[PDB]
């Protein structure tokens, strides 16, 4: 600890907020990564395992649900910069089996921003794609497409799997040989390679036993990652421009692009698969702008879209049954917050702590 150095202010801040979060959670282990003035700080906290124990280090994996949604996102956005996807057609446009069907009518952008209406859940019994189109060309909404916001995993499971048809390649292909490795997160996966699974933390469920989430169909897009805090410390600060980004000039317009903001819902404008509120935002907002995952909501598009924004509060939460994540950014503030935890532990103290933390910076 040193007086007067910017590790150990904010190391102070962030002790004091997430030691005490994780005893009253019975959170085993978690990571804080923060930026602010271009400088980066990672800070890890307890086990990523109890038995046998191991620490959370720098390159523990943690799982992070929903965050996952937000590279689907960058995927399709990516797809549309380089003129390979339109997010106004019509879904059945891109997949032709479900032509004639409710997806003649729902658009590339209602899955995009949860305004389709497709439920929450994929049906458990949806093994493989050739159920999964029956299902599909057999549903229909209780309301109109682009009238309601549900926030979907089936939703963002057709968007990734059209923007990934769009470049040609499936869609574990686009993100783990194109969209990751062009972000430079190298330790980010939808599938965990043999000499990282000693790094990949174990969740811990309500019943305190460790789980790891099944992958089940279209679930990469929805739920699949596993990453280090740090790899996603890169992705927010990609997101605010920071990077040279290897040159690769699509993708920083990709990037930006998926904070184009599209509907309006509650306390929300709902960009592709990001979230934003108005900066400054009051904690209520925040709050109850981050308690929208499982009711329908009613939604108005803005038109033309909102341009990418400096001036808000972008952010979404992940979880899985053992984990939960949360990450926010205020690009005008070029700062931001990654909390990673192998607990899913409840949204309301992820986002207070979260917002203490920036609003300390």
């Amino acid at each position: 600890h040193h007086a007067n150095i910017d590790e150990s202010k904010i190391k102070d801040t962030v002790d004091d907020l997430i030691q005490p979060l994780m005893q009253k959670n019975n959170i085993p282990g978690m990571s804080v990564a923060v930026t602010v003035n271009g400088k980066n700080y990672i800070y890890n906290y307890g086990l990523a395992a109890k038995q046998p124990q191991q620490p959370v280090t720098e390159n523990t994996l943690f799982e992070v649900g929903s965050l996952s949604k937000t590279f689907a996102a960058t995927l399709a956005s990516y797809a549309q910069v380089s003129g390979k996807l339109s997010l106004d057609q019509s879904v059945s446009h891109y997949v032709p089996e479900l032509r004639g069907s409710s997806f003649d009518h729902v658009s590339v952008l209602n899955v995009g921003t949860h305004t389709s209406g497709l439920q929450l859940f994929m049906p458990e019994d949806i093994k493989n794609t050739t159920q999964l189109m029956a299902y599909l060309k057999a549903w229909k909404p209780a309301d109109a497409a682009g009238t309601h916001r549900v926030f979907s995993n089936i939703g963002t499971g057709l968007l990734g799997m059209i923007a990934a048809k769009s470049l040609g390649v499936s869609y574990e292909d686009a993100i783990e040989k194109t969209l990751l490795p062009q972000l430079g997160m190298h330790h980010s996966y939808l599938k965990v390679p043999a000499d990282q699974m000693e790094n990949y933390a174990w969740g811990y469920n309500k019943k305190d036993e460790p789980v790891h989430v099944n992958m089940e169909i279209l679930g990469n897009e929805a739920y699949g990652i596993k990453t280090t805090s740090s790899d996603l410390l890169r992705y927010v600060q990609a997101n605010m421009g920071q990077l040279k980004l290897d040159a690769n000039a699509k993708m920083q317009q990709a990037l930006t692009a998926t904070h184009t903001g599209y509907f309006k819902s509650g306390e929300i404008t709902q960009d592709l698969m990001w979230e934003q509120l108005p900066y400054p935002v009051s904690l209520p907002n925040l709050l109850t702008g981050n308690d929208m995952a499982m009711t329908k909501s009613v939604a108005t598009p803005i038109v033309p879209p909102l341009p990418p924004q400096e001036n808000v509060w972008i952010n979404k939460t992940g979880s899985t049954n053992g984990f939960g994540a949360y990450i926010a950014f205020v690009p005008a503030k070029k700062m931001g917050i990654v909390m990673l935890a192998n607990k899913n532990y409840s949204i309301d103290q992820r986002v207070t702590v979260a917002y203490k933390i920036l609003s300390s910076l």
